[PDB]
This record gives structure tokens, C-alpha cells and sequence, in this order.
């Protein structure tokens, strides 16, 4: 973009007098400092630029109050900036700083800060000049430690510092009082101030990624979080009562921690709650009653755990949508499942399960029920039962034959049947009208297929690897699927229709 443009829509803007100037994407390397002539402006855009400074001009713009300067090569800013006391909003993201340059902290007049995506090391003492700062995002720098300063930012309501290398947080912060957004995820925080427990108005509070070993029960004063995300951090146990005091929690996220047992604190902890995730954990046994006020909650997810049975107040989760009990070493499942009536997905992969129970056949609203990688060697009769399953995962099995009813699962799309000792499928997969996918692949017995199975309309995925399937010509079956189904038409009995 040639300069002559930019001076061009310069003169433009001085003519129209707008209180608006854009300059934006136009590939400026250096700004004419002709600047200085407008004087009117209130809103400044530069951003997307290669600007690598900006002429001490700038400063002349003294009703300025929106400066954005995101996306550019700049390290320092001018020393004149200090005459924009109207400065409201400043905008300085990926623009490859290594320190807040020092006229920023003289402009008390700002209340939105951004410097994302720049090499910021620490901020200094002199925070405390943007009394009136509610808006500070210095995510995506190198920070390690944040200046007890930070704790005269009275009006601070929004404060995002993720991505960054702080260890512990300064105990001043909790002086912020009127925080609502503390993004402090993918940091090396070992542990939280007490002092966090005052910020009252916190309702966003992100600590993911971190290092903690534990939580502050000065936490519970926090009343108005909704999601507590604890993510990859060494958190074993949580205090008690803390749970319970979050009475508008409807996330919990404790996945990824050392959790060897529940967390303390009884029924009414989780009574309020949607979502509990508790994966990736060592937790060896799901409590007696835990969920017993737990009337919200909806997804439990228990992947990764070391679950060996499941409690005997298990049909009491009348609620529960999506139960995730994946990679676990669960040998049975009881016939209390049958009170799950609204369960929608069950997942169970890498399980030792050799059987189902009976009661499968009760979860009228089961759609997707995932049993990939455990020892199975037969399917209950009342799977024909599930008439809202939609996906039926069984690779890596045992299982020899299907039962007849399998064919009433008139909605299931995907059966997967990879790597098991089938021997025939029943004539009744024929009746599968929406099945869309069937994976046999890996089945060292399965010699032959129905007729029947031509009448799947909609298949449009077979797996018929590693599979000898003898009974059908060598050319039919060396052809791939779209020859095994044309075949079993035109020899069968559905030729003429």
C-alpha cells in the first residue's frame, strides 16, 4: 500500500472532520507525522499494521479515547501519550512488547488495557495509576510474578492473565473487590491466596492448567461462581463445604487431578450441579448416596478412573443423561441400571464387563451405548428393547452372535462389530433400515453373510477385512464391499422386487 494513500484519506479526514480515523490493514511500515493536525479525533485505528513506532505526534490527539494498536512490530510507545487524559481504551496486543511501555502506567484516564500476545516479563509498581482500570488482559506473556500493586485496581472487574508463568498470586488481589472474570488458567500457580475468598462478585473463575495441591476454603464466599473448571492441576481433596456454598455451580470440572476418593462434604454438594467431570483421576469408589440431591445433575463423566463396582444406589440417578464409565475396571454391570429411564449415552469402553444385565433394556432414551475393548461374550435379549439406540460400539469383544432382537433397533445407524469370533449374522440385521454404518472387520470366523443384509438401504460403510467369508466367491468378496452387496442381492431372495 503506497503512502500517498494513506496521505490522501489523511486530508479526507481532516476535510470531513470525522471524530473517527481508520487506517487499518494497509501494510503502514511508517506514519507521516501530519498527524498532528487532527486534533478532533476520538478514536484511533492502526491495527494489523507493520508499524514498528509511532511518531510523538500521537500525542497531540488529546481527545483521543480509543487507541487500537493490536497487531504490529512495536516495542516502545512515545513519551507524549501523556497528554491523551481522555485515553479510555488502549489496545496493544501482538505487537511484540518485552515490557508495558512506562508512558501507559502515566494514563489514568484508561479503563481497557489489552497487551495479549507480547514478552511482557513483570508489570511494575506503577499499575496503580489506572485507578479507573476495569479491563486489564495481559495474556500470552512471560510474567512470574504479578506486583501487590494490583490490589489498588479497585474498579478492576475483568482481569485475564492466562498463558503466563505466575506462581503464586499476590494476596492483595483479594482488595479487587469487584472482579467478575479471573482467567489464571496455563499458569504455574501453586497455590491460591486466601484473600481470594473476597472477591465476592466472582463469577468466572479459570484455574486450569495449573499447578495447585489444593483450594482455599476462603473460596465458598465466592458464591456467584458458575463454573469451576479445575483441570490438570495436583488437587487431591477440596475443602469442605466448598462445593456446597457455590449454590449457582452448575459445572464442576475436577479431571486430571489426583482424586483418590470423592470429595468430602456429603449429598447436598453436588445438588445444584449439571455437569460433573471427574476424569482421568484414581478414584476407586463412587460413594453410597453422593447423588442423592443431586436433582440438576445431568453428564457424569468417570473415564480414567479406577472404578472396580459401581454403588448399590445406582438406579436412584433418575436424572443422569450421559454416564461416562470409560477406562475403568468395572466387571458388571447391575440390574439397577434399569432406573436410568432417562439416560441418553452410555459409555463403558475398556471395562472388564463380560455379560449385560437384563435391566439394558429398560433405558428407553439410550441412544449411543459405546462397550469398545471389554471381555463380552454374549448380548441380553432385551437390547431389541432400545428403540431410541441410534450407535452400538462392541469392537474388541468376545462376542460370537448376535440375538435375533438386534434387528428391532430400527433407529441404530452405526453397529460396530470390529474384532470379535462372529459367526454368522442373523438374518434379521435386514431389518435395520437405517443402519448406515457396520464395521466386521477383524472377524476370523465369519465365513459368510445374510441375504438379508442387502436390504440396508442406506449402508454406506462396510468393514470386511481380515474377515475369510468363504462362503462368498473369491472374486465377490476380493471385490469390497459395494461387490459383497450387489452379490447378496442378486443371488438372493430380494432380486426381483
Amino acid at each position: 500500500s503506497s503512502n500517498a494513500e494513506v496521505i490522501k484519506e489523511l486530508n479526507k479526514c481532516r476535510e470531513e472532520n470525522s471524530m473517527r480515523l481508520d487506517l487499518s490493514k494497509r501494510s503502514i511500515h511508517i506514519l507521516p507525522s501530519s498527524i498532528k493536525e487532527l486534533t478532533q479525533l476520538t478514536e484511533l485505528y492502526l491495527y494489523s499494521n507493520k508499524l514498528q513506532s509511532l511518531p510523538a505526534e500521537v500525542g497531540c490527539l488529546v481527545n483521543l479515547m480509543t487507541l487500537a494498536l493490536s497487531e504490529n512490530s512495536l516495542t516502545s510507545l512515545p513519551d507524549s501519550l501523556d497528554n491523551l487524559k481522555k485515553l479510555r481504551m488502549l489496545d496493544l496486543r501482538h505487537n511484540k512488547l518485552r515490557e508495558i511501555p512506562s508512558v501507559v502506567y502515566r494514563l489514568d484516564s484508561l479503563t481497557t488495557l489489552y497487551l495479549r500476545f507480547n514478552r511482557i516479563t513483570t508489570v511494575e509498581k506503577d499499575i496503580k495509576n489506572l485507578s479507573k482500570l476495569s479491563m486489564l488482559s495481559i495474556r500470552e506473556n512471560k510474567i512470574k510474578q504479578l506486583p501487590a500493586e494490583i490490589g489498588e485496581l479497585c474498579n478492576l472487574i475483568t482481569l485475564d492473565v492466562a498463558h503466563n508463568q505466575l506462581e503464586h498470586l499476590p494476596k492483595e488481589i483479594g482488595n479487587c473487590t469487584q472482579i467478575t472474570n479471573l482467567d489464571l488458567q496455563h499458569n504455574e500457580l501453586l497455590d491460591l491466596p486466601d484473600t481470594i475468598g473476597n472477591l465476592s462478585s466472582l463469577s468466572r473463575l479459570g484455574l486450569r492448567y495449573n499447578r495447585l495441591s489444593a483450594i482455599p476454603r476462603s473460596l465458598a464466599k465466592c458464591s456467584a461462581l458458575e463454573e469451576l473448571n479445575l483441570e490438570n492441576n495436583n488437587i487431591s481433596t477440596l475443602p469442605e463445604s466448598l462445593l456446597s456454598s457455590l449454590v449457582k455451580l452448575n459445572s464442576l470440572t475436577l479431571a486430571r487431578n489426583c482424586f483418590q476418593l470423592y470429595p468430602v462434604g456429603g449429598p447436598s454438594q453436588f445438588s445444584t450441579i449439571y455437569s460433573l467431570n471427574m476424569e482421568h483421576n484414581r478414584i476407586n469408589k463412587i460413594p453410597f448416596g453422593i447423588f442423592s440431591r443431586a436433582k440438576v445433575l445431568s453428564k457424569l463423566n468417570m473415564k480414567d478412573n479406577q472404578l472396580t463396582s459401581l454403588p448399590l444406589d445406582f438406579g436412584t440417578w433418575t436424572s443422569m443423561v450421559e454416564l461416562n464409565l470409560a477406562t475403568n475396571q468395572l466387571t458388571k454391570i447391575p440390574e439397577d441400571v434399569s432406573g436410568l429411564v432417562s439416560l441418553e449415552v452410555l459409555i463403558l469402553s475398556n471395562n472388564l464387563l463380560k455379560k449385560l444385565p437384563h435391566g439394558l433394556g429398560n433405558l428407553r432414551k439410550l441412544r449411543e451405548l459405546d462397550l469398545e475393548e471389554n471381555k463380552l461374550e454374549s448380548l441380553p435379549n432385551e437390547i431389541a428393547y432400545l428403540k431410541d439406540l441410534q450407535k452400538l460400539v462392541l469392537t474388541n469383544n468376545q462376542l460370537t452372535t448376535l440375538p435375533r432382537g438386534i434387528g428391532h433397533l430400527t433407529n441404530l445407524t452405526h453397529l460396530g462389530l470390529g474384532e470379535n469370533l462372529l459367526t454368522h449374522l442373523p438374518e434379521e440385521i435386514g431389518t435395520l433400515e437405517n443402519l448406515e454404518e457396520l464395521y466386521l472387520n477383524d472377524n476370523p470366523n465369519l465365513h459368510s453373510l445374510p441375504f438379508e443384509l442387502a436390504l440396508c438401504s442406506k449402508l454406506s460403510i462396510m468393514s470386511i477385512e481380515n474377515c475369510p467369508l468363504s462362503h462368498l466367491p473369491p472374486q465377490i468378496v476380493a471385490g469390497g464391499p459395494s461387490f459383497i452387496i450387489q452379490f447378496l442381492k442378486m443371488q438372493g431372495p430380494y432380486r426381483a422386487m
